């Protein structure tokens, strides 16, 4: 049974209050469709429609990286307007986070994945169908946490919501 499947990083519920508490008051109902607090994420690699077997093979790989956790501290924010998001992002993002997601990435495409085509920017979407450019304030203070694992996640839509479920969880450092 295929899935639209996914790795990413997660947020603390503290900063995930803390980012829409801010998005709300920074843009108002007309300037795009807002990300539900619970599916805030950074994606570290987009894996698409993905069967059983190569879930299974996906899994594996990723059980065997072997990485030590890092620290993310958000102090970036801006709009692409191509894609209509606004995004939740880093200056310089950690090397630990590039390492994980290359990696990642690498072994969706040696397992036969379609790749990003693009390169990798990580970033967290608050806003989707923003089609018109508008202001971007820099994010809230201190929003800095400490990473400790990685997650698979389904995407589902259902009920009129988009639904992300967790499949499976790593923890980094080992
Ligand atoms: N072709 C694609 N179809 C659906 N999601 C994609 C995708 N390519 C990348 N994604 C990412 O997969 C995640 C779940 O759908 C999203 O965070 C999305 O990134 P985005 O937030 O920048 O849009
Ligand atoms: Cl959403």
């Amino acid at each position: 049974e295929p899935q639209r499947l996914f790795f990413a990083i997660d947020l603390p519920a503290e900063i995930r209050e803390q980012i829409i508490h801010w998005r709300a008051k920074h843009f108002p109902p007309e300037a795009g469709r807002p990300v539900a607090a619970d599916n805030l994420h950074l994606t570290l690699a987009f894996l698409g429609e993905v069967s059983a077997e190569k879930e299974k093979a996906l899994s594996l790989l990723a059980g065997r990286i072997r990485q030590p956790g890092f620290t993310l501290t958000l102090d970036d924010a801006g709009q692409w307007l191509r894609s209509r998001v606004v995004w939740l992002g880093m200056r310089q993002p950690p090397r630990g986070l590039i390492q994980l997601a290359n990696m990642l990435r690498s072994q969706a495409a040696r397992s036969g994945c379609f790749q990003s085509n693009r390169p990798f920017h990580p970033h967290i979407t608050l806003l989707r169908d923003a089609s018109e450019a508008v202001t971007i304030p820099p994010p809230g203070f201190n929003w800095s946490y400490a990473v400790t694992e990685f997650t698979l996640y389904a995407s589902s839509f259902a009920r009129g919501r988009t639904r992300y479920t967790p499949l499976k969880r790593w923890a980094l450092t080992q």
